[PDB]
């Protein structure tokens, strides 16, 4: 009852709710579904917040706060004409860190540029920062792409997106967005400027956001039947030290030895916890910290005193090795790196193995039935989006069983000149990724 009672594959929904509560990420307030972000969850948000802030500031984006909202977007663009008069006032680059299933925390950026080229470059610069956000900190692989006309934001010229995929239930989920808004809102609010030639021009706008859904995607990606699995970059404690006594003493020697290891790690700015609670067995502690997603366990028993060593246990694959005491710092540092690398790579394999490249709709149900996505040549006719939804829904009988256009990947496979649309039989335009979704 203390651990996870539902297998991730067999009952994904119940598994997830158990993991997020028992790992002490969240705490449910009442029956409304409202929840509290405990330190373990907020810490992850703080890590990626710190990363994102440093990177957008390199792009001269400035943080700010706009408190007025309308049902849900921020009141902002109508103020821009008061700030923009000439090309010297451009580019305007703003970001806000907001607080408000539902999502409590998120980030939202807005820019305005003198032309299309500069705005579009920012759109994709930001999009890659989202990629790094997921990869370098959450160890989650994403796919960058363009939304179809039927799935893009209404006010956007085009919507670029990062897509993640949960292989266990065969569903894609939108991980982040970066819109090119063109001049759509500039026309609405007369957001105009005089260029270098004293000519009136429309500003070109972008908006981009990412929420705490990123944390959920991380959990769903890496979590296992033992509970939470944290990439070291978003775990407060990198290491837990567990003492092992055999009642034959010396507990004090073990205790002292563990404190030596704790000191070495902490002196190297590697935060860790020494679980010296007398009331709980070592086996109890193993579960306790595995459940909470601690990347590395260091065990110390009698044999380790004898051999001047310690046992290191990886959280991601449960592999154990003996390590000399004088080598603990270096090997722990390398282990933390390799754990992140392994989490990403094994997640990327599951993602790559989830994409079935097809040329005909007759290949689609085979891929959906195996809980995968399809990559197909598509004429991109907006009317066909609903047709494809309705038909895949009909053929599967099945929380939606429909597949939708996820994104047109920035990385396109070659397109043969005479390639037809997998659905309409018309000339294909580009390869599009289709799948079931959240
Ligand atoms: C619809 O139910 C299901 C029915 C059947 C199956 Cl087979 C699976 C599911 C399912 O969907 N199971 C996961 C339920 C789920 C997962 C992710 C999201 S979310 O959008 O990503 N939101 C967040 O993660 N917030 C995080 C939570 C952790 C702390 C920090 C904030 C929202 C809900
Ligand atoms: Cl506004």
């Amino acid at each position: 009852i203390l651990g996870i009672t539902s297998k991730k594959i067999e009952n994904f929904s119940d598994w997830y709710t158990q993991v997020i509560v028992k790992s002490e990420l969240i705490e449910y307030y009442d029956i409304s579904g409202c929840y509290i972000l405990r330190p373990a969850a907020y810490y992850i948000w703080e890590c990626v917040q710190a990363f994102f802030n440093k990177e957008i500031k390199k792009l001269n984006v400035e943080n700010s706060y706009f408190p007025l909202f309308v049902t849900s977007e921020t009141i902002m663009y109508s103020v821009f004409p008061k700030w923009i008069r000439s090309y010297r006032d451009l580019p305007l680059k703003l970001n806000q860190w907001n607080t408000v299933t539902r999502e409590f925390l998120w980030q939202e950026g807005h820019t305005a540029h003198k032309n299309e080229e500069e705005a579009v470059k920012l759109v994709f610069d930001i999009l890659d920062l989202y990629r790094r956000w997921y990869e370098e900190y959450l160890a989650v692989p994403i796919i960058k792409g363009i939304k179809s006309e039927g799935e893009k934001f209404g006010g956007a010229n085009f919507t670029s997106t990062a897509e993640a995929f949960i292989s266990e239930n065969g569903r894609a989920i939108q991980a982040a967005t970066s819109h090119y808004l063109g001049t759509n809102f500039a026309k609405m609010f007369k957001i105009e400027f005089e260029d270098e030639n004293e000519v009136k021009q429309y500003v070109h706008q972008t908006s981009w956001g990412c929420t705490t859904r990123s944390i959920g995607i991380m959990i769903m990606t890496h979590g296992d039947d033992k509970g939470l699995v944290l990439p070291p970059n978003v775990s407060k404690y990198k290491v837990v030290i567990v003492p092992i006594f055999y009642k034959t003493t010396d507990e004090n020697a073990i205790h002292s030895y563990c404190k030596d290891i704790e000191k070495i790690l902490k002196n190297a700015q590697i935060n860790c916890v020494y679980d010296d609670r007398a009331s709980y067995s070592p086996g109890y502690k193993f579960n306790h910290w595995e459940l909470r997603g601690i990347p590395i366990r260091i065990e110390v028993g009698p044999k380790d005193l004898q051999n001047n060593s310690c046992v290191i246990v990886r959280r991601d694959n449960n592999e154990k090795c003996n390590v000399k005491k004088e080598s603990v710092l270096l090997e722990t540092q390398q282990m933390l790196v390799d754990i992140h690398k392994n989490l990403f790579l094994k997640a990327k394999k599951k993602l790559d193995d989830s994409i079935v490249q097809v040329t005909s709709f007759s290949e689609v149900m085979n891929a959906l039935n195996k809980k995968k996505m399809v990559l197909a040549p598509w004429c991109e006719d907006i009317a066909t989006e609903e047709e494809i939804k309705k038909e895949t829904q009909r053929l599967s009988l099945n929380l939606s069983g429909a597949m939708k256009p996820l994104c047109i990947p920035l990385d396109q496979p070659p397109m043969p000149p005479n390639m037809k649309c997998f659905w309409s039989g018309k000339p294909a335009k580009r390869w599009c990724l289709f799948g079931r979704s959240y």
